[PDB]
């Protein structure tokens, strides 16, 4: 039964950490934070499909914004304007998480706020000196509902 | 508990019909199969936030194409293109379902196929001769899992 799969699902939310669901950075569609919106580019963005994009700047472990295509509604591919404008202005809220968080706290803290994408992070204690945090990659409400649902 | 909430959903899956979740037609983001992708018109459409978009020709229950956002990647506003240019050349399916569907078997009829929106439309028997087939609304995976995870 599809209910038995959803519940089984619903049970291992307990267990299952953000790890074992997020799209890791290899995998994550990002842009750089020196990007321009000419057409080239949003044309490369409506391609992808997804619905937000990170922002990163310099390296993709350094994820400095998001990016929703909906600010590109009012944008004219002919005035080539730089993404920073629209970044800057919009200000979209960043979400962090741990690793080793929980899916069902995931849930839980996606189901309150706008945040219904966390980027995961790690701490790195092979210093070395200080240590630092790592970006792991994103996970999103979608990855999690994905799990949930998903047939097993 | 969440878990709680979850199975709760899940179990009424059964019982809930499309009807009862479905965004109906005074709701639904429509555009008219005439409608030409210009600036303004591909910006309004951008700014919907709405992933896909059903389109329709005279009436708002004559739907007769999906378009999704994403087609608009390669489309130069400066261009003027005509939305029936991508509707036929994507000529993405469309998905229908009776009124009386249950979410359950909705569910199962979404996880096949690409199809995550169908068409909810009834049986007009208050005939008045011949019995028609009303659409009444859309309902999309999106709808079902709202439905199944918010809090109750």
């Amino acid at each position: 039964m599809e209910e038995l799969n959803i519940i089984q699902g619903a049970l291992e939310l307990r267990t299952k950490t953000v790890e074992d669901v997020m799209t890791p950075l290899r995998d994550c569609f990002m842009i750089t934070g020196e990007a321009i919106l000419d057409f080239n580019t949003m044309s490369e963005i409506m391609e992808s499909g997804y619905t937000r994009i990170p922002v990163f700047e310099g390296e993709r472990s350094n994820i400095v914004d998001l990016l929703f295509v909906k600010d590109l509604a009012f944008v004219d591919p002919d005035d080539c304007t730089p993404l920073k404008t629209i970044t800057k202005f919009y200000n979209h809220p960043l979400h962090f998480v741990f690793n080793d968080t929980k899916l069902d706290a995931m849930l839980e803290e996606f189901k309150k706020g706008k945040s219904h994408l966390a980027i995961v992070q790690r701490v790195n204690n092979e210093g070395e000196g200080d240590p630092f945090y790592e970006v792991l990659g994103i996970v999103t409400l979608e990855d999690v509902i994905e799990e949930i649902i998903k047939s097993e």
